[PDB]
This record gives structure tokens, C-alpha cells and sequence, in this order.
């Protein structure tokens, strides 16, 4: 997160990190189960690290949980990262309470102009590269559809949105992938790409989850 603020120890308790030896991606829990995050963040050997904020050394209220299957949608392309959604099941499930709890999925698409909060322990700098030991966080609205095409360099498909500022200096980056976009209480985004950070009309793309719940709910129910 690049021109954030420090969100506080267990202030977003969906939030997950993946590790694999380090931390690589980010994610929400939907359920004591399962976990979303990005498609282009699979990889064999999955550690699921919930209820961290300072993710280098232990304080308490963590939960490690080995992945006991990933499920990247079928129809993930990794050109375009069109559809760039995964499912994470836990080995076991997670110990749910205060600072470890799931979050809701939507049961409606999120408009322009709506406030959403998004985090991770991504880069902070829009040149060179600086990691967080804490969790970092960003409000951010989401853009119009107009707004979004016509600042994107890549092509832009129905199954994502923009969402952060035009101005630059306030965005997500490399490392906050997989991460959660909630608003109203809902998890409406998944970091997924951008060009470069917080860099002046480039605002971060995220995939629409609205799009998805069916999918979600069906897959988690057969496995
Ligand atoms: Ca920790």
C-alpha cells in the first residue's frame, strides 16, 4: 500500500496472508474454511497466516494453517488476468473470534463513487521497493466505468474495476495481491494489478467479486 496509514493490530480481521517461506500475497476469509484471494498468486506450499499484523515476528492471536487445496477459477487467463479469483481451503478450520473473523460476500454490485478500504503488507513506495512489518491501510473510492477504460492501458473486461485516485500517491502494489476491497461491509474487491503504484492516471484494478458469489457459493459447497 502505497500512501496509506498503519491500520492497527487486528483492526481488519479477514485479513490473510499467504507464506511460502515469506509473504507473497494477501486474502480474506469468507468462513472459517475458506479463503479468497488472487488467481495469479497460486503456487504449491501454501501457508495461510491469519490474525497477523506485524507479520516478522509472533505476538499472539495468530493462527498458521496449512492449504489443504487451492482452486484457481477455470477460466483464470494469466495475459489478461481476466477472471484473477482463487479459492484457498484450510487444512483445519481457523479459530474464529475477535481478531480472526470472516468477512461477507456482497449481494450487490458496488456503485462509482462508493468508499472502500483496502490493505496488505505490499510495497509503499511508488520507485524502489519498502516493506511493512504492520498491516497497512486505504480508503479509496471506486471510479466510473468511463474513467476506468479510459485510463487503463490494458484492456479492461466487465469482471474488474478501478478503484483509487487519479492524482496519484494513493494506491495498492506488488505484494497487497489477493488482497480484500470492502465497502458497506462487504468484500466487493480483490487486489488483483495496475501499472506501477500510485502512479498520476493509473488507478489500481481490482476483480469484481459481485460477479462471482455464485461461483463461490457453488464450488465451496461441492468440495
Ligand atoms: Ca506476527
Amino acid at each position: 500500500i502505497v500512501g496509506g496509514y498503519t491500520c492497527g493490530a487486528n483492526t481488519v480481521p479477514y485479513q490473510v496472508s499467504l507464506n511460502s517461506g515469506y509473504h507473497f500475497c494477501g486474502g480474506s476469509l469468507i468462513n472459517s474454511q475458506w479463503v479468497v484471494s488472487a488467481a495469479h498468486c497460486y503456487k504449491s506450499g501454501i501457508q495461510v497466516r491469519l490474525g497477523e499484523d506485524n507479520i516478522n515476528v509472533v505476538e499472539g492471536n495468530e493462527q498458521f494453517i496449512s492449504a489443504s487445496k487451492s482452486i484457481v477459477h477455470p477460466s483464470y487467463n494469466s495475459n489478461t488476468l481476466n477472471n484473477d479469483i482463487m479459492l484457498i481451503k484450510l487444512k483445519s478450520a481457523a479459530s474464529l473470534n475477535s481478531r480472526v473473523a470472516s468477512i461477507s460476500l456482497p449481494t450487490s454490485c458496488a456503485s462509482a463513487g462508493t468508499q472502500c478500504l483496502i490493505s496488505g503488507w505490499g510495497n509503499t513506495k511508488s520507485s524502489g521497493t519498502s516493506y511493512p512489518d504492520v498491516l497497512k491501510c486505504l480508503k479509496a473510492p471506486i471510479l466510473s466505468d468511463s474513467s476506468c477504460k479510459s485510463a487503463s492501458s490494458a484492456i479492461i473486461t466487465s469482471n474488474m474495476f478501478c478503484a483509487g485516485y487519479l492524482e496519484g500517491g494513493k494506491d495498492s502494489c506488488q505484494g497487497d495481491s489477493g488482497g480484500p476491497v470492502v465497502c458497506s461491509g462487504k468484500l466487493q474487491g480483490i487486489v488483483s494489478w495496475g501499472s506501477g503504484c500510485a502512479q498520476k492516471n493509473k488507478p489500481g484494478v481490482y476483480t469484481k467479486v459481485c460477479n462471482y458469489v455464485s461461483w463461490i457459493k457453488q464450488t465451496i459447497a461441492s468440495n
